[PDB]
């Protein structure tokens, strides 16, 4: 594999069509799914030259701990759909690569099993109808050693997945929600923040004033995201709001972004627009589908090489230097 | 049907080619027909998160009465071209869905028959050569219980419909103007406004100063519209003028928009740009062609679900909240 | 024929490929040829409604005389390439339509023969190496009753016509320059202006300061033009400079535009951007090729209908009103 | 050959696929390779008319000596890949055309042999791990009569050439680095500047502040360049930074540009955006592949004719006049 696109081709070959569609699809007309890629392709970096690259490092510190790359594995539900080892294969490879892994509320292996793999597990929360049950799930994650609560805030309900409707897609009997819903509000965020000392990261923020309110609410971070184009069809790409959100946040929390990251150059673009780190979703599942744990390892090694390559070519010895790069929008 | 595009495919299958072309076509090179869709596809919404969605409602009040959605059926002439029940099938489904139905001056069933279906009938006026006859038509509509006069102001004459010319299209002998023309001016508007206590809504306004003059003239509303691309070829899309017109009108009348609405997300976009409500034309006829009254019912149920979905995903419990959403233009 | 594009198809059928290429082609990569069309397609008009259209007229006054439309036939050399009657067929149809006809320096029928057709003949000048010969040609045109001298200023030499080079195209022995070259300068303009009381119109101006200098030099008009994409490849379209040039000229001369006019709507766009009138080149030759004099008559009747249609749909009873229309750029 | 694109077709016919790919390819997704062409195609020139063209000249003075065109042959490694005479064929043709030739550090014929051809040889430096060896290479070039040191500053290492990886491309045994690496820094630039009285030209500058620092560092020139899209994938095109860099440099050094020059019109565009001169890479190798020395001669004669044509059509008797042209961005 010499690009993440190689892995997409390999996963399309192996997966059943309706499972590939569950993974690849977005909501509605897929306008936001496509725009996530359009937006990154319009960004060009202005690289710097002639800087010291003696000790180029892609490492970052986030939520108190070192990560090997400015990247984490996005929460993607039901990973046993893609490979029999599911979440355990992905979490093992992430651990070995030094990348945080976000455990899903709708994981097909229990959160305690996945946390026992080790590494840096985060936990993605969906709000349950029942504050008490929601908080018990947060407490389970904390007791199991997860380091952050990634509270998904853009799913009052699931978007309209027209591929799934047309395919009549349903979970196989052999895939279940191994950890076993209502719209979340700012009151739900406060209940979580009061229940845990872990950093609470709000995933799915796109409006500048919601990013400011997230800091005011005590969030340790946000993920600027349109949920990979799977929720509101026509939601702006996170990448297009990132710069304005980073300016409004004034360092008050970590600002991550996701949606459409398909290379180390895309990581560099996100960093140059001000992201602390990115999440990567579909490509990790492609690698899982194509070759299990070893596939995910290869993907993360390829992404690490691409990130190091892009940083050094752009004159950046550290991720902080990359955040100080300027960019210019082009036409594609 | 899981999208309005499903219905377009179904109507193309059933209708004779020249009737599909009469419905689908625009004037000239169809630049404005295409631009109506281009414009909506360039708009992206910035959704809000974590708001109370306990009681999401798509209802609005307009011209004194409640409507179930921020939408009405646009005036489309000669609906018996598309289905034997024509206007009665559409008006029955609109009534049952809680959506106003605009009766045409060139309806193929008389306006009194269509008004007798019930619901919320509006009446679309074309100016007749003869003030007295024009006003008698307004009086008929009022006597029959129509709630608003939608005065079409962008047809001094019909545009150049090159599909119709190339097809040699003419009305079948079995379709007639069952209610049975000169360019309208501001004097014509004043004559209508003085003749009726119903709100007069000027349909086909695109210039900001014409929107201001409409308020000064006593209009209760305007429809920002290029007539679905069927009149001036190269007229700007209504959606591209809507924000500037809403700012200039300062709440002085209702501001509707039409042209290219093909989903509940498109309704959300129009609302976010400031529209009070939208009109929907061609998709309603697709549903009529495909399956008569039941087809139109299914279309309106699908649109209601899409509007509720898009509003809630965007953090909006009411249409007023949706009007306060911000937007960002993209590239497609 | 219901559009000018119908005539293009008819002319491609009848003409020999290398003559169609001589007519259709531009210089170099044809970037400016394509951009002339791209530019018009990006312009959208903001029409006005509810204005008095009792007496819509497409007439203009230019260089002291009435024309039936805001249009003249552009200078196109060697019209016998396209039809045996060549320039006489075109000039007869232009006369009958009330449209000025620009006689070429490189006409395949003598300028005195073409002027004898009547109508409103203008004369397009190329500067000869020899001031005295150039001025004698101007004097011939004046003696023959031409009403304006259209001095082409964008041909210090012919551009690189790669279609012609690849085709090995040369004039047939039966086509000659029936009136029988050096780069023109501002001194050449002054020599012409001093030699004739006819208005001198500089054709091929694109820079704002050249338009200002043209007024200072005593020009009666300019044609904002990149020579139909046939001279500098990569020259900006005239339509993209027109508004800035009209503002800089402050009414000091007539400002015409050409390049890519393919409909009455395009005429309206040019007028709305501030042009006094347009020139039309290739479409007139298409009509000549397809059907001789009668073809050109049909073209001009079609253009007259399209111009009247577009003006009235846009609320304009006169060309002056059309010049006061606003426009908005779109994406196509 | 009537365009540079003719030569590209001829070279694709003759070269082995993997050598054509080595020549044509870029890094990563080739976003910057494509954008180099997109950027030039978006630029339109505003030509001037009616200026004296008695003595049009394409000559420039650069680094103290006259060149026949505002162009030099870019450094392209291993030219024996394309033709058995390699660098000697290209340098002979460049000499005969009056164009400087940049000798590569990775030339397949020794720099002393190529300099002995005569003409105006420049020398492109890659920094060696070893200041002393780097400076000895600079001294060899100077001793052999090279006139400028073109220090490539955008290669801390080679970019990711996915065509080469997929092809398994390697140098044939019969091609070697006949002159026989570490990241360069500003200290490396100072070591070169102190070692030679030749002008030092930094190639691969894209950031405005790096251009300013280059002047402060004593560079005699810079090449605004993304290395033909072969280094950072997603680096901005040089052409898009050129105007801002020329303004920041305030005449303090020569400002060249490269990437995607495919015609004399493209040379004119670069000049109008403020470049002192351009470099041309791939087209020179196409000509070498297609027909050896004579091919390169034909290419340079064609480019000279296109540059003279474009300059005169744009009203420019000198390259300095062309630099004073204005431009307008379009859509393509
Ligand atoms: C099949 C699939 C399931 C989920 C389930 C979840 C989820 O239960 N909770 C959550 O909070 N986000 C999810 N997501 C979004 C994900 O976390 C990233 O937001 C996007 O995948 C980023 O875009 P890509 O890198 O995929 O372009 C999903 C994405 C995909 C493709
Ligand atoms: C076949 C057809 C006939 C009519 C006849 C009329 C009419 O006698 N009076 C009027 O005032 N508007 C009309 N219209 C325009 C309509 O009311 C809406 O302006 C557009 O259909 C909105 O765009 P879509 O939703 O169709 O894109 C028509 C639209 C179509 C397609
Ligand atoms: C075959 C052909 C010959 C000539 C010869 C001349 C000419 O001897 N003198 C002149 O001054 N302009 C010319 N022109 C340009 C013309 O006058 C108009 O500038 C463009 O045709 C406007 O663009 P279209 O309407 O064609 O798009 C020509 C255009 C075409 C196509
Ligand atoms: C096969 C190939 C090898 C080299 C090797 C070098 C090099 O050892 N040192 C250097 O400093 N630049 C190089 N370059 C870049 C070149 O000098 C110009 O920057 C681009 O070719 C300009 O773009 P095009 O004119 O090609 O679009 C190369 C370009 C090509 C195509
Ligand atoms: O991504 C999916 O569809 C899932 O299976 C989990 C889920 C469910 C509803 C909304 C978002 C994610
Ligand atoms: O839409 C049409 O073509 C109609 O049948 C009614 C009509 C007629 C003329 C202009 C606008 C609408
Ligand atoms: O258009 C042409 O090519 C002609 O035949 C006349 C001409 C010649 C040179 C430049 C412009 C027009
Ligand atoms: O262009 C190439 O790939 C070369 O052969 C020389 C080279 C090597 C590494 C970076 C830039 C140029
Ligand atoms: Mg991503
Ligand atoms: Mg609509
Ligand atoms: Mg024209
Ligand atoms: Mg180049």
């Amino acid at each position: 594999y010499v690009s993440l696109a190689d892995l997409e081709r390999a996963a399309r070959d192996v997966l059943p069509g309706e499972i590939f569609d569950f993974l690849a699809g977005g909501s509605g007309t897929e306008a936001s799914l496509v725009a996530n890629r359009t937006a990154l392709e319009r960004v060009f970096v202005i690289p710097r030259m002639l800087r010291d690259l003696t000790d180029v490092t892609t490492e970052i510190d986030i939520f108190g701990r070192r990560a090997a790359l400015p990247m984490a594995v996005a929460p993607v539900a039901y990973q046993r759909l893609f490979h029999p080892e599911g979440e355990l294969a992905v979490a093992r490879a992430a651990r070995d690569a030094g990348v945080p892994y976000t455990i899903c509320t709708l994981s097909s292996v229990s959160l305690e099993e996945i946390a026992a793999v080790g590494g840096r597990p985060w936990f993605q929360l969906f709000w349950l109808r029942d504050e008490k049950r929601s908080l018990d799930l947060v407490r389970r994650a904390e007791d199991a050693g997860c380091e952050a609560i990634v509270f998904t805030v853009d799913v009052p309900w699931m978007g309209r997945r027209l591929r799934d409707m047309r395919n009549g897609f349903a979970l196989p009997e052999w895939v279940t929600a191994a950890n076993f819903f209502a719209p979340a509000t700012w009151e739900s965020v406060e209940a979580v923040r009061a229940h845990t000392d872990l950093p609470v990261v709000l995933k799915g923020i796109l409006a500048v004033e919601d990013a400011r309110r997230a800091v005011d609410a005590g969030a340790g971070g946000i993920v600027v995201s349109n949920h990979g184009g799977r929720q509101l069809d026509g939601a702006v790409p996170g990448i297009e709001m990132l710069g304005e959100i980073v300016a409004a946040v004034s360092g008050g929390c970590e600002v991550l972004v996701d949606g459409g990251i398909r290379s180390g150059g895309d990581v560099l673009k996100a960093t140059a627009l001000g992201a602390s780190a990115v999440l990567v979703g579909r490509p990790v599942m492609w690698a899982l589908a194509a070759a299990g744990q070893d596939g995910v390892r290869q993907l993360l090694e390829l992404l690490a090489e691409e990130v190091r390559d892009a940083m050094g070519l752009a004159g950046c010895e550290s991720v902080g230097a990359a955040r100080r790069l300027n960019t210019k929008l082009g036409v594609v």
